[PDB]
């Protein structure tokens, strides 16, 4: 981790240079312990990893630094339940702390659902998967970096 | 340049990223544009440019992030004056904005001023080099990099 005056202590410099390398528009994915990583980032984003970091705390560090976009309908984005955990009725009680951490972001949006093989397809487009060690099911999230002022 | 809350925009990815790399006790040097860069790098250091940039600006950027070393008698030098410009009373005014700029970040130490040879010893043993557009005479500064706790 960083040694930076300003900047959150559980950032790598990995991190930190992909945060800074972004620009407007651009997404990053913070994916769980059980998200396919290593098959996403042959189709083009950069491998992170942040192995021993749940997404909560990361989140919140990501934050503190990264604008979030304020044109689209909401700049977060989770992998919605597959049919049969939706039919199992699967809570994902992990959500509700995003929710929380947007806010005190400044974000009032609510958090967008994607259909798993869309989230997918975003995840392809983004600039960076940082690969955690979040055990929670539906703990990936993905955010679209917005502009400053 | 980085588009990142709390962080200067004049600094580049690159640097950051060796901002964030750099350990304590670790040395960068910001170089005017009459520094031997080529030469030092080739010996060790890592090359970041940042030619369209003078190094009053920039140093102000670094310090708003970098921390200094605490436990050395002072953690900025320059390189004094050869005996041929010591001999023409050659005035360097920009160090004045050093001590100023430094003194803006809390550092009250003043400039060590190292004979050119060594300079360019300490030089070598930096993690990096700035090369920058400054034109003012004998503008090289180094920084070390403290502890944040
Ligand atoms: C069905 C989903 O598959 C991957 O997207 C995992 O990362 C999710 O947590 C969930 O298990
Ligand atoms: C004599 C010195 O030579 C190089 O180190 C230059 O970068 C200095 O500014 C000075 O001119």
């Amino acid at each position: 981790m960083v040694a930076l005056k300003g900047i959150p202590k559980v950032l790598s410099p990995e991190l930190l240079f992909a945060l800074a390398r972004m620009g407007h528009g651009d997404e990053i994915v913070l994916a769980d312990a059980n998200f396919p990583t290593s098959s996403i980032c042959q189709c083009g984003p950069v491998e992170i990893r942040a192995d021993g970091l749940d997404i909560p705390q990361l989140l919140e560090a990501v934050l503190r630094l990264l604008p979030l976009d304020t044109y689209v309908e909401s700049p977060a984005a989770v992998m919605d339940l597959v049919p049969s955990d939706k039919e199992k009725g699967l809570q994902t009680p992990i959500w509700k702390r995003y929710e929380s951490l947007l806010l005190e972001a400044d974000c009032k949006k609510t958090l967008m659902k994607l259909e798993r093989f869309e989230f997918y397809e975003r995840a392809k487009k983004a600039f960076a998967v940082v690969a955690t060690g979040e055990m929670a099911l539906y703990g990936n999230i993905i955010l679209k970096k917005g502009t400053l002022d």
